[PDB]
C-alpha cells in the first residue's frame, strides 16, 4: 500500500542523500539560489523548482500521498537541470548519475 511503498521513497531518497552519492549529488541538496549563481533568467526558464531538502521536508510532513507523487518531484527536479542548461554542462552529468541511482532503485519498489 502507499505508506510501504512510501518507506520504499523514504529509503531512496536517505540513499540520494548519503556520502556514497555525495560526489554527484551535492547540487540537488538545496534549492537552486538562482542570485547568487548569477542564473537570472533561472525564474522566468524553470517554473516549478524542486530540490533534495524540499522532498525531504514533504516526506517528513506526510505531504506525498502515493510513492508516484514522490517520483514526479525527484523527476521534476532532474527535468529541471536539463531544460536550464546545455546537454554537455557537468551539472548534467551529475543528473544523469544521480537520476539513473534513482531510478534504478525505484524500479525495486514493492508492490
Ligand atoms: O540547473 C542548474 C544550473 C546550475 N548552474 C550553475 C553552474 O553552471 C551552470 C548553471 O546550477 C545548478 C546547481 C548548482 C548549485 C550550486 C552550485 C553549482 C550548481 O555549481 C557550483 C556552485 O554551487 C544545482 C542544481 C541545478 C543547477
Ligand atoms: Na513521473
Amino acid at each position: 500500500g502507499p505508506m510501504e511503498q512510501l518507506k520504499h521513497c523514504n529509503g531512496i531518497l536517505k540513499e540520494l542523500l548519503s556520502k556514497k552519492h555525495a560526489a554527484y549529488a551535492w547540487p540537488f541538496y538545496k534549492p537552486v539560489d538562482a542570485s547568487a549563481l548569477g542564473l537570472h533568467d533561472y525564474h522566468d526558464i524553470i517554473k516549478h523548482p524542486m530540490d533534495l531538502s524540499t522532498v525531504k521536508r514533504k516526506m517528513e510532513n506526510r505531504d506525498y500521498r502515493d510513492a508516484q507523487e514522490f517520483a514526479a518531484d525527484v523527476r521534476l527536479m532532474f527535468s529541471n537541470c536539463y531544460k536550464y542548461n546545455p546537454p554537455d554542462h557537468d551539472v548534467v552529468a551529475m543528473a544523469r548519475k544521480l537520476q539513473d541511482v534513482f531510478e534504478f532503485r525505484y524500479a525495486k519498489m514493492p508492490d
